[PDB]
């Protein structure tokens, strides 16, 4: 009741509460939408993992990897009075009281606090930056501390038929989707098969000990605590929750082993041995955790809001149907991905972790280089066969050689073998694929130590095609690509013709990027084609697009004179890798006041972020309903850029609209499911979104 | 529920008992009002009214120079279930009303000058909260005085129903006092609580009343024994009138509303009102209050002000929320800044501020702050020279006419001596060419007799004289650079300011002598030789001495400081800078002591635009050496920047006053740290402060920033004027 951890910049929400302003979908096709009663994720990286809600319920599976079912499984409750702020197992005190109790989180912590005795819980998985190790095991650990306490849990094996110092106190299949869960406790100096009525188990209501050792048709078990309290007494006793499902299956076929496998074995019989680890380290992993926070915790020049938004935006590395594999099932890497969302059901959406990768690369680069080289493999992969755009109906080539790929595929077919399932646009002729790719990997080099010539040596033919295949896009030899007026880019509807400040800045970047690989690599023939090429586009990107106050959108389209949040995202990147300045500060500097004036403080009074699009005459662009968005993770990677560039007002102005929205009680109520897009009203687009992991990259440091 | 109180806003529970609060830290006496405090009531030089976070009227400023902390339990709001709102219990009188309003069920909000209680209990099923203010506004030197308070309630199928405010006159017992009822585009309802008709400090009359609003309906009782047991009130919860003077008993009024609601919002504005118009001091002096000037002097217009106020409310709040939101807007600066930035102001109104319009039982307007209550003194010198940033910065007419105040009495010679308090010995009261210590005490006559202060002897302080011409060239700068005329008035003053300290320069190295006796602000602490902080105060002050010559052009003054401060600047290199900080004197014994305002005068170059008197990156690192040290060697941090490190890392022992934080200095520090670039630094040195002052966590003192504590966190002088100095972390570039 305050003798708890719990940081100031926690998120709080009373338990039980409501929330009477959430958002919708604001698209009439299909799309997730939860609500609002959500919380901070239990997982591993790979694990799949465990929405464990502010009114106390385990309602939001990602168990099944790339999948999001959202059904509370009442059954999993920890008991004092029932605490689920909330058919079957009628015999529990269910509506536990409003007013009476809070959540908090600062992810990769959570806690509750009951105060109706009092009692408090401290709720985490070991996700620890630099750790490659803890981080994929599928535990959780519940440290509660009071001043009776049961764990019950559901066999969910099947999610029915066929399931059973140190000092600590097993779910399963009679076969050898299988797999095991434990719960557990361990001794401090202070059942086995329930129905899933249960008066079998709640009596408990005073304060049976029953050891059964198999059924057909609601299995579950029970492990509590009994103690007395001495007035002024306060002890402290640690759970346990461990899954072991091993393997992982995509809708196309592919069995994958899950990265935890590696340290506990792929045997699926493990659960144990997971649960005993958390249960007799936690204290060690609480400590790294905290040693990682405090730095970013500790500097009070920092709004509490920001370190909010900043720590919780990363349940999404877990939560984003995360895939990390350890060989394929049948039989020297483990390739890894990260859903764009749920929604676009695709694996590490390149134009997307552009801006979402960030808290990859800063935090756990092993994985981050990975996922450039699983990129580098694809880009000479052709495959012929013809499909459908969904936009116009065209025909189109799958995959041409020499061509970043969008994705690395869907749960709902090959993850890493079947890439672009996106089919909405051809992503063989975007624009900024090509450059980004170019980008991020020298990003990951610059954000690394600039130390690893292995990784640049592996990627550098890969970085040369991609380069050389954009090059042939440019029409009007003007040295840059043409985008072809259509959507040809991350902004999938909003058509972009000519040149365009978007992906003409990123093929500057791109381009000076690739200059600086060929100096490290004594590669002149390189070193000055890319230099040749720069000189031409730089000069003809600054005559075609500077208008005097900002660079316009395109030279061609019939919105050409929109002002883009966006339109710097070259010049951005050039700011974090290093590579000086391919525009000019003083234009910079317009640009960024320009579009902090207009698309930000004309938009909703500047309270909801930088929208995409809008007009010289401070009124939203209505030529694309992207136009008229703001995409949370563009929005945040503008707010770094502003800040780098010492407009740290607006650089927070712009962010806090962003964490409003998410997090306030005078949001939307998107805590932890941030979606890429809300329009003026607020409503919603894809939530549960990669792009706004880019609030890191208000955290690179110079 | 339904109202919009900010974010940053200081908060505590209503009835919440607090478990570290701090006491001081002395063996003589001082003051000690606990943690049971809140936001004042009142304009500049009206007298304040403390409404505590419990509801209890009950911190009394109204005598101008004074704080008696009483509660006076006839002042309240009661809530019809029938509920008086306080947290508490009235010994014995008025004891039939309902008491002890319970723990954990309302809020108290605070953001000076607004403050808010909301009340949600479980027996009281209709919500009810209120919103108090008086109007404290920037750049008004007029509704800014008025001695009001509006309280503009909100409640949100029942029908709630009452202010009750005893006849304070008398109480600096009870003879010749009645209670009128005036009944008035609009509807008003009043109380007026008066009594006799002498232009004598007691006299004046209070006044309670409320505006109609569509849907609420006003009842009013109007002479309550205070001396009862409340019946004649309580029972009824009358409507009568009574104008019959009491005489031994006493008495206290009672405006009501009755409204129905239905499962609606209803705003009713209540509203307090005083008409002491006259102020009197300690050795006879009797002056008008400013506001005076806008309401007359005769004492019985205390429904006229309380008219003004429940018409003109709304526009009130329009001006301070407009004047609050570039910084509240701002969501770059944390929270708990914007926390201690605002609620630092109460002081101004709070710190016994006197403003006269004329002695009793001219076209000026003599204006004073007290260093603090414990150490009566008007406008300390010493002291306004880091805390009068919110005055020169939002109120800089205000801030002008002190400084004249000062400029005026440089030249007073007061040959009578007087017994220096440390030592014994006698000194003279008031050396020409010498600044004085203070502008007198209210126990004395403040304005009329100077340097009241006689702990030791200011003559021959070797930081004022610098620290006046620094303040003048401050507020000519942080004004615009256009006001010649000040500068015309006060040039004089100035070069005789800096000519009394050159003929202290007895070793010819061209900066005045510390002399090893208590001369200057750090009296214990003791300099000798030349120091970091007169010496770099010194400096600074040539500088901006040349620049109002080239302003006036002076040419002879011009060069003459040039050449001072030349060979000042590099006899000051010479001796003190040692790589990592400049040194605390040249002679002392604490003489490497890291002192945290060992660069005082650069920090005032900096606001005054006048570069580098020394070099940045000696600047720089003497500021990583403070933060280093001073701070993060001090409590982990935690408590802000202790004054005197050892070079070891050991706090420097040799005085009380090495040992100390000085809460007006640390903030002071982070200004100057955030100026320079080390913006975590800034924030964190600053931070420390403010849990200290205000978080969970640290003492208690919201409402009394003291002047400084020790290592344990208990205090030395409540209610001090330095720590407005905060302020400073708002001087734009
Ligand atoms: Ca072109
Ligand atoms: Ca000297």
């Amino acid at each position: 009741s305050h003798k708890i951890d719990i940081p100031d910049s926690a998120w709080t929400i009373g338990i039980g509460e409501k929330f009477k302003n959430a958002g919708h979908p604001n698209v009439k096709y299909p799309m997730i939408d939860d609500s609002y009663v959500q919380g901070a994720p239990l997982g591993g990286f790979g694990a799949g993992t465990i929405g464990r809600t502010y009114n106390g319920g385990f309602s939001r599976w990602h168990l099944e990897i790339g999948k999001n079912k959202y059904t509370t499984v009442y059954a999993n409750q920890f008991s004092v009075q029932v605490l689920y702020a909330g058919g079957y197992l009628s015999s529990w005190k269910w509506d536990y009281p409003k007013e009476s109790g809070m959540y908090y989180a600062l992810y990769p912590n959570s806690w509750y606090t009951y105060t109706n005795v009092q009692l408090a819980v401290k709720q985490f998985s070991p996700i620890i930056p630099y750790n490659y190790k803890e981080t994929s095991y599928p535990v959780a650990v519940f440290k509660w501390t009071a001043y009776s306490i049961m764990f019950t849990w559901q066999n969910m094996i099947g999610f029915n038929s066929g399931n059973f110092d140190s000092e600590i106190v097993v779910m399963g299949n009679i076969s050898n989707w299988n797999g095991e869960y434990s719960i557990g406790v361990k001794k401090v100096p202070g059942k086995a098969k329930f129905v899933t009525d249960g008066s079998d188990l709640w009596e408990f209501s005073k304060n049976d000990n029953k050891d059964d050792e198999p059924t057909k048709q609601g299995i579950g078990s029970a492990i509590a605590v009994n103690f007395k309290l001495q007035p002024g007494q306060t002890i402290e006793v640690p759970f346990a929750l461990s899954w072991d499902l091993p393997i992982m299956k995509f809708g196309g076929g592919d069995k994958w082993y899950k990265m935890y496998t590696k340290y506990f074995g792929k045997n699926g019989k493990n659960s144990f041995a997971i649960l005993k680890e958390a249960l007799n380290n936690y204290q060690k992993w609480e400590k790294m955790i905290d040693d990682w926070q405090k730095p970013i915790l500790s500097n009070k020049s920092k709004p509490d809001w920001y370190k909010t938004a900043l720590f919780n935006e990363l349940y999404y590395l877990a939560d984003g149907g995360t895939a990390w594999e350890n060989g394929k099932v049948g039989e020297t890497n483990n390739m890894f991905g990260l859903l764009e969302c749920f929604d676009y059901n695709y694996y590490e959406t390149l134009d997307v972790r552009f801006y979402g990768s960030f808290p990859l690369v800063m935090l756990w680069p092993d994985i981050e280089k990975q996922v450039m080289r699983q990129f580098a493999d694809t880009i000479n992969v052709q495959d012929s066969s013809e499909f459908k755009v969904g936009s116009n109906g065209a025909m189109a080539v799958k995959k041409v050689q020499g061509m970043i790929p969008h994705d690395l595929g869907s749960s709902y077919a090959l993850p890493w073998i079947k890439i672009n399932a996106y089919d909405w646009q051809n992503p063989n002729i975007w624009k900024d694929l090509n450059s980004k790719y170019v980008l991020l990997v020298y990003r990951d080099y610059v954000l690394t130590g600039k130390t690893d010539k292995e990784f640049l040596k592996y990627t550098w033919k890969s970085v040369k095609t991609a380069l050389d295949k954009l090059k042939e896009m440019d029409k009007d030899n003007d040295g840059i690509p043409d985008n072809e007026g259509i959507p040809d880019q991350t902004y999938d509807t909003w058509s972009m013709k000519g040149t365009s400040a978007y992906c003409g800045s990123l093929w500057l970047a791109a381009l000076k990027a690739a200059q600086e690989i060929g100096k490290v690599l004594k590669d002149n023939e390189a070193y000055i084609k890319y230099n040749e090429w720069y000189k031409i586009a730089q000069q003809n990107f600054e005559k075609e697009l500077w208008n005097g106050e900002y660079y316009n959108f395109d030279t061609e389209s019939d919105h050409k004179d929109s002002i883009m949040a966006d339109q710097l995202a070259g010049q951005w990147y050039a700011d974090i890798l290093r590579l000086g300045d391919i525009l000019p500060k003083d234009h910079v500097q317009k640009a960024l006041k320009k579009i902090y004036e207009f698309n930000v403080m004309k938009f909703e009074n500047g309270k909801m972020g930088a929208v995409n699009g809008m007009r010289p005459d401070g009124i939203v662009d209505e030529s694309d309903i992207q136009a008229q968005e703001v995409w949370t993770g563009v929005t945040y990677a503008l707010a770094s850029f502003m800040k780098y560039r010492g407009m740290t007002e607006e650089a927070y102005n712009t962010a806090y609209g962003v964490y409003k929205m998410t997090y306030d009680k005078s949001g939307k109520g998107y805590w932890f499911r941030t979606p890429e897009a809300w329009t003026k009203d607020g409503n919603y687009r894809a939530s549960m979104y990669m792009r706004p992991l880019s609030i890191w990259s208000m955290e690179v440091n110079y």
